[PDB]
């Protein structure tokens, strides 16, 4: 009877091409393919039909969702995205129909990792001051459009300030997740500090942890700034 091997998860960079597998087995010289997409609505719309006959394949496309650059199959029914966007992160389904050998489905989770853009640190040149003894803020750090979500961290002078993001009188930081329209996932963090005498020469930096394909990461760490004071 046909058996239907199809990834389980395909992990790709944001922007890079990538073709997800469909492999039947037990099946006869004569055989249908059709890949669809899953709709929150549990609905699934079409993307692809193809009918293989020995080695001679007929695809068809059905695509109402729409992509830029369109879908496509390659010769043996695989699916084929170029140039992945965080868009095409989520669930393929696919179908071979074999007649009397049967019909079998099998799905894939596609991944797309997108690198968040270089990690911009925004300083507070306004207010900052040393006689004050309130938890000032001293700079804000944007990690905007990766995917997954960015994970920001912070330094005084090469060591890490290990603040939380609970609430405290002597140091914290912020946390804001943005979705973007596009389904890119933004990052900002801001970073709260008394300030004492020593700061006065301290460095500061952010850095910013996102993931990638095959359990790897990356990180960006944004300029290192020192703090304007107000007398």
């Amino acid at each position: 009877e046909v058996r239907l091997s199809v990834p389980p998860l395909v992990e790709v960079m944001r922007g890079k091409s990538v073709i997800l597998d469909c492999t039947p087995t037990g099946t006869h010289d004569h055989y249908m393919l059709e890949w669809f997409l899953t709709d929150r609505s549990g609905a699934r719309p079409r993307l692809a039909s193809a009918e293989m006959q020995g080695s001679e394949l007929q695809v068809t496309m059905h695509d109402t969702r729409g992509r830029s650059p369109p879908y496509q199959l390659d010769s043996q029914g695989r699916l084929v995205l170029a140039e992945a966007q965080v868009g095409d992160e989520r669930d393929y389904v696919c179908v071979v129909r074999a007649g009397a050998a049967g019909t079998a489905e099998a799905t894939a989770r596609l991944n797309v990792f997108a690198k968040p853009e270089a990690t911009e640190v925004s300083p507070n040149k306004g207010t900052l001051s040393v006689m004050e003894d309130s938890a000032q803020e001293i700079a804000t750090c944007n990690s905007r459009n990766g995917n997954p979500a960015p994970k920001i961290t912070w330094y005084r002078n090469g060591q890490r300030l290990e603040v939380p993001v609970e609430m405290n009188p002597e140091g914290y930081m912020t946390s804001r997740t943005v979705r973007e329209a596009s389904g890119l996932l933004s990052l900002t963090s801001t970073l709260y500090l008394r300030l004492r005498k020593d700061d006065r020469d301290a460095s500061f930096h952010c850095a910013a942890h996102y993931s990638l394909p095959e359990g790897r990461h990356g990180r960006l760490d944004s300029p290192t700034f020192h703090l304007t004071l107000h007398y």
